[PDB]
């Protein structure tokens, strides 16, 4: 089954297309080929700096009717330095236009941290600390939910949020919108077992990001961990006769997860997507799921001292 029902209503691709790190000059092909084959779900945000080229896939797309705007769907979030109350709507309406879109279908608070407004994504003091803003995450959780009620979104929810922080939300004063995901890092060295139950409980769908564990991001190291060469995974691509990032894509959607991997790569983008004709044993997750050894791809150092850090919780 491709997709998932939130608690708003809608119905959610369980596979989507990653874009952070995805070059500009590539990025338009890359989302038309995806469109072409299959995905129906891109997952943009203003951070990632690309949001006018996968817009311009998005418009062609439609404008070809190979796809209708009601079966896409389309989700981007709201950088760090807009959570003031004032900022949220223009945030979200500059994404709108960069995106070709007159609304989302989700908008996600991209981490729960606010930062300093101004030109600055990562405004930095001068032993780089991240500068934070004095904002809450439930003043943005109002801004949020006003969004929807003007009909700029349609579903609204979080990223990199912790259990207690999910919580804070759930038991908002007031509170008008549940959160209808949580999107947050998972994979078999970071499997989340305790915060993916929690959300579930409460009728949170959970989107899993860097399934392949980013072998992109521009801060790896050799020594670190490398889900796509550990051989483990290898063997057990090897015996359903996949590869091992469709092992790595599977993994998630079996636990009733949401994920989007990222690739520019024509043929990758469609491998990645073969991955509703096979079907992982209860075996192999509970070993993929052995895997954890709580590594994160995504945990910035100059932000561990802001007040809303969500990671030193254990979940
Ligand atoms: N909410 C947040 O804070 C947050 C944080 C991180 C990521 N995300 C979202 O999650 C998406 C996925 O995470 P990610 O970009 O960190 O990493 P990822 O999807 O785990 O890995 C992307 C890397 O894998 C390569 N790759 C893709 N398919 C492959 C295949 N079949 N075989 C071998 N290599 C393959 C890509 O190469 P090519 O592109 O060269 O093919 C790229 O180097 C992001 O792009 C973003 O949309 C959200
Ligand atoms: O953001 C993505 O989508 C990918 C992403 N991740 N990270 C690692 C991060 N670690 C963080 C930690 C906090 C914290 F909440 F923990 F304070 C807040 C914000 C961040 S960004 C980045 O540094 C980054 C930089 C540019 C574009 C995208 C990203």
């Amino acid at each position: 089954a491709s997709r998932i029902l939130l608690n708003n209503g809608a119905k959610m691709p369980i596979l989507g297309l990653g874009t952070w790190k995805s070059p500009p000059g590539q990025v338009t092909e890359a989302v038309k080929v995806a469109i072409d084959v299959g995905y129906r779900h891109i997952d943009c945000a203003h951070v990632y700096q690309n949001e006018n080229e996968v817009g311009v896939a998005i418009q062609e797309k439609l404008r070809e009717q190979v796809v209708k705007r009601e079966e896409l769907f389309i989700v981007s979030k709201l950088w760090c330095t807009y959570h003031e109350k004032g900022l949220v709507k223009g945030a979200c309406q500059k994404t709108l236009s960069d995106l070709k879109l007159d609304y989302l279908d989700l908008y996600l608070i991209h981490w729960p941290t606010g930062f300093k407004p101004g030109k600055e994504f990562f405004p930095l003091d001068e032993s780089g600390n991240v500068v934070p803003s004095d904002t809450n995450i439930l003043d943005t959780w109002a801004a949020m939910e006003e969004l929807v009620d003007e009909g700029l979104v349609k579903a609204i929810g979080i990223s990199n949020f912790n259990h207690l922080q999910v919580e804070m939300i759930l038991n908002k004063p007031g509170l008008k919108y549940k959160p209808a995901v949580n999107q947050i890092e998972c994979h078999p060295y970071l499997t989340q077992e305790k915060l993916i139950q929690y959300c579930q409980s409460k009728g949170i769908v959970v989107t899993a990001y860097s399934p392949l564990g980013s072998p992109d991001r521009p801060w790896a190291k050799p020594e670190d961990p490398s889900l796509l060469e550990d051989p483990r995974i290898k063997a057990i691509a090897a015996k359903h006769n996949k590869t091992t990032a469709q092992v790595l894509i599977r993994f998630p959607m079996q636990r009733n997860l949401v994920v989007i991997p990222k690739s520019v790569t024509p043929e990758r983008i469609a491998e990645n997507f073969k991955v509703f004709d096979f079907e992982l044993s209860s075996q192999d997750m509970t070993t993929l799921l052995s895997y954890n050894r709580n590594w994160r791809v995504c945990a910035a150092l100059s932000c561990t001292s802001h007040k809303d850090y969500p990671f030193h919780e254990e979940f």
